[PDB]
Formats: C-alpha cells, sequence, structure tokens
C-alpha cells in the first residue's frame, strides 16, 4: 500500500492512482506575486462555536481529529463558496526536521507543518458523496512555523502518546478548533485534490496567509509517532507530506491585497 517511505511514496502513488497526474492536483506552490487579488471574494466564515470533537485517530498516514458532523454545527461558509461545508476532521503534515514538513508552499518555502481541517459540502448529503463531487470538500490550511508555543495546540500534542501506532485512538471530546486559527484570516484560495490517496479532484483550497507558531517541543512531539502498528518495526511519522504538484491550467486567487 501507499505511503511516504523509501520505496512507496508519493513518486509511486500514480501507478495504482492515476488522477496523481490529473488537471487539478494538490498541493501547489503559491507564487505570491503571480496570485491575484480578486475584490468578489468574501470574507471566509468560519463558524466553530458549536463544534464536537468526538475521537483522535492514528491511520497510518497522519492523525485526525474527528468531528460530529450528523448535523450542522461547525461549519465554513463563504469566501470562494456557495453553500455549507461541514467540519469533519482535521489533521497535520510535518518534517523531519522544520525546514520541510508542508504540502503547500509560498515561493517555494515550505514551513514545518501544515494544518488541514477537512470539511464537505451539505448539498450532497454525506462525505461520501462528496467526495465524488468537484465542490465536493474545502480544506482549509493552515501553515506552522517553529517559534513561541500555541497554547491552543497542547491538548492534542498530549494526547498523541496514547495513539503511538496506526489503528490506535482515544476520546477527544471537548476540543475547540478555533484555538488553531491564526488571528488573520487573509487567504489564497484555487481548485485541487485531496493530498492522499485516493487524490480525488474534489477541493476548494483555501490557505490562509498567516502561519501559527508552534514551539520546537510541540512539533518535536508529533515527529514521536509512529506509521507502523503494534509491534511492528518503528518507522517514525514524520516527512508524510506530498511535494507541490503542476498548477497546469488554474489561477490561485488572494482575498487580500
Ligand atoms: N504508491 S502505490 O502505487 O499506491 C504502491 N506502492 C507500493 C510498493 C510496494 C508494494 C505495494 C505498493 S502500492
Ligand atoms: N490532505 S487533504 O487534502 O486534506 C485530504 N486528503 C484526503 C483523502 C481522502 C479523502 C479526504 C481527504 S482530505
Ligand atoms: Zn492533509
Amino acid at each position: 500500500h501507499w505511503g511516504y517511505g523509501k520505496h512507496n511514496g508519493p513518486e509511486h502513488w500514480h501507478k495504482d492512482f492515476p488522477i496523481a497526474k490529473g488537471e487539478r492536483q494538490s498541493p501547489v506552490d503559491i507564487d505570491t506575486h503571480t496570485a491575484k487579488y480578486d475584490p468578489s471574494l468574501k470574507p471566509l466564515s468560519v463558524s466553530y462555536d458549536q463544534a464536537t470533537s468526538l475521537r483522535i485517530l492514528n491511520n497510518g498516514h497522519a492523525f485526525n481529529v474527528e468531528f460530529d458532523d450528523s448535523q450542522d454545527k461547525a461549519v465554513l461558509k463563504g469566501g470562494p463558496l456557495d453553500g455549507t461545508y461541514r467540519l469533519i476532521q482535521f489533521h497535520f503534515h510535518w518534517g523531519s526536521l522544520d525546514g520541510q514538513g508542508s504540502e503547500h508552499t509560498v515561493d517555494k518555502k515550505k514551513y514545518a507543518a501544515e494544518l488541514h481541517l477537512v470539511h464537505w459540502n451539505t448539498k450532497y448529503g454525506d462525505y461520501g458523496k462528496a467526495v465524488q463531487q468537484p465542490d465536493g470538500l474545502a480544506v482549509l490550511g493552515i501553515f506552522l512555523k517553529v517559534g513561541s508555543a500555541k497554547p491552543g495546540l497542547q491538548k492534542v500534542v498530549d494526547v498523541l502518546d496514547s495513539i503511538k501506532t496506526k489503528g490506535k485512538s482515544a476520546d477527544f471530546t471537548n476540543f475547540d478548533p478555533r484555538g488553531l486559527l491564526p488571528e488573520s484570516l487573509d487567504y489564497w484560495t484555487y481548485p485541487g485534490s485531496a493530498t492522499t490517496p485516493p487524490l480525488l479532484e474534489c477541493v476548494t483550497w483555501i490557505v490562509l496567509k498567516e502561519p501559527i507558531s508552534v514551539s520546537s517541543e510541540q512539533v518535536l512531539k508529533f515527529r514521536k509517532l509512529n506509521f507502523n502498528g503494534e509491534g511492528e518495526p518503528e518507522e517514525l511519522m514524520v516527512d508524510n507530506w506530498r511535494p507541490a504538484q503542476p498548477l497546469k491550467n488554474r489561477q490561485i486567487k488572494a482575498s487580500f491585497k
């Protein structure tokens, strides 16, 4: 199966998921000079006041914090989006060292990590139907740089010891994802894809310009997770990021001047 090892990493994925060479793959490099301000974009509406987290899972490629998406509670609207998108999970991608880890890049700069808050379009009724549609998902991407600690992240880092290996989960209720946002909601947006197999071309990307700061100690704890299952040879969960893909016939729009 696919992964981020020496023999099953991103350069191999196309053999089982041919869409990997498709026309709207993600992530991409964001060339800040070429991205054009679009005055027709609206402010984002991030409405997480009623978010209900449930569980955290090590799925062998990242850890997902899962939400109750059985009704509209935590939703994303506005910006480039038509309609309402429900938060289903968030996860991160990160590096073996601070100089890499993000999936999107900004003028070729790689950040230490990248947070993805994944939302599905409620007009399709369920998540599984939404991922089959070109406007089925909206992923809010947030860069992480290493500096001061992010207080709102600490509850996540502290549970990681309990989900070290693939297939382990833990209760994770009452977590407020608003504590993972930066101050500004200025963003770039473009049409793309999921960044892990099956790489479906169903995502409207909304990538925030302002990174959040996390401490070295916080990201070091991400790097103690394992890709492998319990009792298997230890493979540290690091460098679980897909590199930038060709932009092809796409424009990246900016919400800001
Ligand atoms: N990256 S993938 O095409 O999905 C894939 N790579 C490999 C390598 C060895 C054994 C099975 C698979 S499946
Ligand atoms: N990493 S991501 O683009 O946020 C993402 N990848 C996938 C793969 C399958 C289904 C949903 C998503 S959301
Ligand atoms: Zn992701």
